[PDB]
């Protein structure tokens, strides 16, 4: 599924990401934009042989099982394909765990290089929320 900007904002808010560990909703929308372009089906291979899945590009090195990332973990206890669903529940629940794990949103390199320190509020401008 490719979400609309404000559609994603709303789904993300419904699922409790607005100010989750203090990250305002704009931060999440900004991260999703630059990670997947709001496409739930996005997949990208990492240099280490792991792969990133779904709207927030969650990694098989630590967070999910894709059956081909040796010496990895599955800390969200899910198959990585659940992260590609049109329903973002598993992505968001896994994201909550990632963002809680010590490094906050810095765990997302796109957030850190393209959202952190910026006017992220712009990402949720015009949206009925």
């Amino acid at each position: 599924k490719v979400f609309g900007r404000c559609e994603l904002a709303a789904a993300m808010k419904r699922h409790g990401l607005d100010n989750y560990r203090g990250y305002s909703l704009g931060n999440w929308v900004c991260a999703a934009k630059f990670e997947s372009n709001f496409n739930t089906q996005a997949t990208n291979r990492n240099t280490d042989g792991s792969t990133d899945y779904g709207i927030l590009q969650i990694n098989s090195r630590w967070w999910c099982n894709d059956g081909r990332t040796p010496g990895s973990r599955n800390l969200c206890n899910i198959p990585c394909s659940a992260l590609l669903s049109s329903d973002i529940t598993a992505s968001v629940n896994c994201a909550k765990k990632i963002v809680s794990d010590g490094n906050g949103m810095n765990a997302w390199v796109a957030w850190r290089n393209r959202c952190k320190g910026t006017d992220v509020q712009a990402w949720i401008r015009g949206c009925r929320l």
